[PDB]
DNA sequence: CGGCCTACG
DNA sequence: CGTAG
DNA sequence: GCCG
């Protein structure tokens, strides 16, 4: 009844089974900051099994059948649903590993392997980075600057708002380029942590050297407080009452030969995506990213007009932005 | 057992 | 190495 | 950690 790949089941924002789900995407970011990237594909995908149920789990025996639920899953959901905590879970949480490398991951700049290495020097703390800050790269120094501002939502208000100024300068750089929102924020989301824009234009090849001209058009408009071509990772100032904060934007361009495919990427969820790229080579043969779908054997790439027509071409019933919180 | 998404900056 | 979804 |  459930089938195995996200991509396959409607996933709506909000759900069911949010307690259960919470709990294993503990264990999943957990296994990441180990570097297992295994396990933490299976506490995710037995995390989005949850969101697409139809109803709470109330009874062990719900979970029978369901993809993605081996002994481990099931037992802290056992555990929850017999005493309303899983001690493991309890255990991740509290861990200085787990506290400290969520920190430190969460900071503009640095991975996982940059916060393993520091905490295995001993640094714990934001303000322990700020006293070493030759240990620090450029893009670094503005994470941690601006990491107060950075772990504040924004609000769907606030995109609207970026969303014009993009706007203005993405139409002096280039007359008749569009600006589509993608993301969590497509998705449905009335929050997030950051903003994603996808650029292009109606006529092939006109979006050639886009980006750079969109950039200089912003940072000289006093709007980018930080950036590093097709994708651009910035800290842009968002007005907001009285003053300002920093919020991260990203913007990519893609030809409109590609759009389709960018926009499915980009719209996310990152766990819906990876497990679209693994159906689409696993059960259909074919090899998808955010610029195309090649099919192997016969060397071509698909052409797609519509998100609609890359579902259609990987047999799969379409399912729109909002059903894709995997 | 092998596999686990696939890119760009 | 970082970034993205 | 789980699937095929
Ligand atoms: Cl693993
Ligand atoms: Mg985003
Ligand atoms: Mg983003
Ligand atoms: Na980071």
């Amino acid at each position: 009844w459930m089938p195995a790949y996200a991509c396959q089941r409607p996933t709506p924002l909000t759900h069911h089974n949010t307690g259960l789900s919470e709990a294993l995407e503990i264990l999943a970011e957990a296994a990441g900051f180990e570097g297992s990237e295994g396990r933490l594909l299976t506490f995710c995908r037995a995390a989005s099994v949850l969101k697409a149920l139809p109803s709470p789990v109330t009874t062990l025996s719900q979970l029978q059948g369901l993809p993605h639920f081996g002994e481990h899953s099931s037992r802290v959901v056992q555990e929850l649903l017999e005493h309303g905590v899983c001690e493991e879970v309890e255990r991740v949480r509290r861990s200085e590993r787990y506290q400290t490398m969520k920190l430190f991951t969460q900071i503009f700049g640095v991975g996982v392997k940059t916060a393993d290495r520091w905490y295995r020097e001993g640094l714990r703390t934001l303000d322990d980075l700020r006293e070493q800050p030759q240990k620090l790269t450029q893009q670094q120094k503005a994470g941690l600057q601006h990491h107060q501002d950075l772990s504040t939502p924004v609000l769907r208000s606030d995109v609207d708002a970026l969303q014009q100024v993009v706007e203005e300068a993405v139409g002096q750089a280039l007359p008749g380029a569009t600006v589509t929102l993608t993301g969590g924020f497509r998705r449905g989301k009335l929050q997030g942590h950051d903003v994603d824009f996808l650029i292009t234009h109606p006529k092939e090849g006109q979006e050639a050297g886009l980006l750079p001209r969109v950039m200089c058009r912003l940072q000289d408009q006093g709007l980018i407080l930080y950036h590093q071509f097709e994708r651009s990772f910035c800290i842009f100032r968002l007005p907001q009452p009285g003053s300002w904060k920093a919020v991260r934007v990203d913007l990519v361009v893609a030809p409109v030969s590609q759009f389709p495919f960018a926009l499915l990427g980009w719209t996310g969820s990152k766990l819906f995506q990876r497990e679209l790229r693994r159906f689409s080579r696993k059960e259909k043969g074919l090899w998808l990213n955010s610029h195309g779908l090649f099919d192997p054997e016969q060397k071509t790439f698909f052409q797609a007009a519509s998100e609609e027509d890359i579902f259609r071409h990987l047999g799969l019933e379409y399912l729109p932005p909002e059903q894709r919180n995997a």
